[PDB]
């Protein structure tokens, strides 16, 4: 159980930090909101969507 | 200037978090090289490569380095 709890903790940490990154990018994009600002903001939304998706498999 | 400082500090927070993510992925990686084999390591190798590629994109777009 201790070692399984360690593996679980390492997966949960990755999941938690990925959700934090999603929020940091959201603040970045929200705060910055002309095409180039707009285009970076869409790119950030897309990067956020991606890492959210990829991280879903972590459960 | 308020807008510039706020953007710089937001990009800094992105840098910090992405550094922390990369460190956590390194640890998760040790455990996968040891916890067994089969479906889940190959599932993990898929997921890890995708995660690191998502991080590379974030760096390209946010430019945190």
């Amino acid at each position: 159980m201790t070692q399984l709890e360690e593996q679980l903790h390492n997966v949960e940490t990755v999941r938690s930090i990925t959700m934090q990154l999603e929020m940091a990018l959201t603040k970045l994009k929200k705060d910055m909101m002309y095409q180039v600002w707009q285009r970076e903001s869409k790119a950030l939304e897309s990067a956020i969507a991606i890492i959210h998706y990829v991280a879903g498999d972590l459960k």
